[PDB]
């Protein structure tokens, strides 16, 4: 069995080898990637994203989120509370002021222990899941706007032919914005690429010891596991890494920087926060492996999670039974 150790995998693929996204998603799992539940990709020193950022200041962030934690430093959660629409260039302007920029630090590591120490006392700003994409059209390599559709490859493994659509989403981050520890909807991949700025430190559980986590939570957060059985869908609750090293759940981190991207694979919990002003796009893939996590995927029910037009039929043809529930939960 390829990675045992479930360790996070960084590959450097060739212009060659950047041309057929779908074969190099199955060579990165052929050499066991997927069981870290994240994997770093490098891209080709050819490639770009597009040719310059100089212009992406008149991007609207529509309702920009204060991120604010209660709890203790290592054990919190977070909520999110909507402030007044601004620009990109008055969210960088923001990020960027003494009262919300990257503090001094000497390396990652001291910044990370500067993160865990002093998350919870500030309310960084996020501009997050806004739907766009900053990739050229002219890109043709893992342009995330081009990618093909969960609802093809549903279509193509199972038959069904489904409504929906699957368009990327960027997100503008600043100095502690944080995600909280989560799979993606449906149990599906996610791809990011941070196109510009500071950096985004992760941490992730290997898919085979999800359940470990998922038992630390409901242990940590008790009222939210009472008041529902997959309360981890509602992006809210973060767990430090000396908490996970004290309970003894696997994990892994690493930090993504500009230029980069992730994969998060089927039923991998993750989490992270950003260094200082940056903007990722990402967007939800799925592959014919997907299929069966997509399946057993959890599902909040409570109505907490209120999720896209899109994972209604994912849920109703992959999860009839559950169907019903969910939707008394989404309406
Ligand atoms: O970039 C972020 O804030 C969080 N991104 C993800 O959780 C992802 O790409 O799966
Ligand atoms: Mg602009
Ligand atoms: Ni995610
Ligand atoms: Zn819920």
């Amino acid at each position: 069995a390829q990675n045992p150790n479930c360790n996070i995998m960084i590959f450097h693929p060739t212009k060659e080898e950047f041309n057929d996204f779908d074969k190099y998603i199955a060579y990165m799992e052929s050499q066991g990637a997927h069981r870290a539940g994240l994997a770093k990709i490098i891209p080709p020193k050819e490639w770009k994203a597009r040719e310059t950022y100089d212009n992406i200041s008149e991007i609207l962030i529509a309702t920009p989120l204060q991120q604010v934690a209660s709890g203790r430093a290592g054990v919190f959660t977070q909520y999110h509370k909507k402030k007044k629409a601004m620009t990109v260039g008055e969210y960088r302007h923001l990020a960027n002021s003494k009262k919300y920029q990257t503090p001094p630090h000497q390396n990652f590591e001291d910044l990370e222990r500067k993160y865990w120490k002093n998350r919870i006392y500030n309310s960084p700003i996020y501009g997050a899941d806004i739907s766009g994409s900053l990739f050229d059209e002219n890109t043709k390599q893992w342009n995330l706007g081009h990618l093909g559709t969960i609802q093809d490859l549903l279509e193509k493994e199972c038959g069904v032919v489904i409504e929906g659509v699957n368009t990327p989403y960027l997100y503008f981050g600043m100095w502690k914005t944080t995600f909280a520890w989560h799979t993606e909807d449906m149990d599906l991949y996610s791809i990011n690429y941070l196109h510009l700025g500071e950096p985004k430190t992760w941490y992730v559980v290997p898919p085979e010891h999800g359940q470990r986590l998922e038992r630390l939570a409901r242990e940590l957060f008790p009222g939210s596991s009472r008041g529902c059985g997959a309360f981890l869908r509602h992006k809210v609750a973060l767990i430090s890494p000396t908490v996970l090293k004290e309970n003894g759940i696997p994990f892994n981190r690493i930090t993504q920087e500009a230029g980069e991207f992730m994969v998060t694979f089927p039923y991998g919990y993750h989490a992270g926060f950003n260094h200082g002003f940056n903007c990722a796009e990402a967007i939800n893939f799925a592959t014919p492996r997907w299929i069966d996590y997509g399946k057993m995927a959890s599902q909040c029910s409570c109505g907490e999670a209120r999720v896209t037009f899109s994972m209604d039929a994912f849920v109703r043809i992959l999860q009839p039974e559950r169907y019903d529930l969910w939707k008394r939960g989404q309406d």
